[PDB]
């Protein structure tokens, strides 16, 4: 790959997630700003597991569509087999969407965006998973102390998706050729602007895994 090309992949990825963006960073960012009162907060928490499950299990689903459809404008995933396309996706479609969910969390106050104010984990106590809850609470607080921008978590979910492990993958050396024109694209724009020790840490390895438990599998008996 040449160098040109590496500068119209990194285009191309952050091209598709601009479009795929979901709720666009700047009013995340201007309603912050916004947060729910002592009498709202008690009206989802008075309700019930299966009414929040509900409009949880909503969220989650418009999210994942959104996820699908940044990987279908990637420049080279429609290239790879569709049975490839379903494993990645099935694989790590709910993990970037907590990638995806660093925005609109407040290091501030310790404060999650949720249908139009910042709330906190208490708002989401009607799951009844507030080990769950907490937990991720404690992801997004460790992405957001990397002041991550629009292009940079761009590159990333695309990381995190192009996986060439996973189980299955027909064409596994065609996962690989382009996760390595991803993999050294995400550290050339990254070598611009001199930002050289947000990879030194980057997690480890496999709590983005663990927090995809057993409470939010299968998850169809909700309307
Ligand atoms: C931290 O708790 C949460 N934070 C959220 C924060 C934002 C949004 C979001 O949908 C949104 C989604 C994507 C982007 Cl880019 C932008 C906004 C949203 C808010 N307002 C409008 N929208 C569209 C939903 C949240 C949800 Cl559902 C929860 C609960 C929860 C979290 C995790 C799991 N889970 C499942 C598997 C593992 N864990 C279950 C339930």
């Amino acid at each position: 790959a040449s160098l040109t090309e590496i500068e119209h992949l990194v285009q191309s990825v952050c091209k598709s997630y601009r479009e795929t963006c979901q709720l666009r960073l700047e009013d995340l960012l201007r309603q912050r700003s916004n947060i729910f009162s002592r009498e709202e907060v008690t009206g989802y928490q008075r309700k019930s597991m299966w009414e929040m499950w509900e409009r949880c299990a909503h969220h989650l689903t418009e999210a994942i569509q959104y996820v699908v459809e940044f990987a279908k404008r990637l420049s080279g995933f429609m290239e790879l087999c569709q049975n490839d396309q379903i494993v990645l996706l099935k694989a790590g479609a709910m993990e970037v969407v907590l990638v995806r969910m660093c925005r609109a969390y407040n290091a501030d106050n310790r404060t999650v965006f949720f249908e139009g104010k910042y709330g906190g984990m208490e708002l989401f106590r009607a799951l009844g998973c507030s080990e769950l809850i907490s937990s991720i609470f404690d992801f997004s607080h460790s992405l957001s102390a990397l002041h991550f921008s629009e292009d940079e978590i761009a590159l990333y979910t695309a990381l995190v998706l192009i996986n060439a492990h996973r189980p299955g993958l027909q064409e596994k050396r065609k996962v690989e050729q382009l996760q390595y024109n991803l993999e050294l694209a995400f550290h050339h724009h990254l070598c611009k602007t001199h930002r050289q020790s947000i990879l030194a840490k980057l997690p480890p390895k496999g709590k983005l895994r663990s927090l995809c438990s057993q409470h939010v599998e299968r998850l169809q008996i909700f309307q």
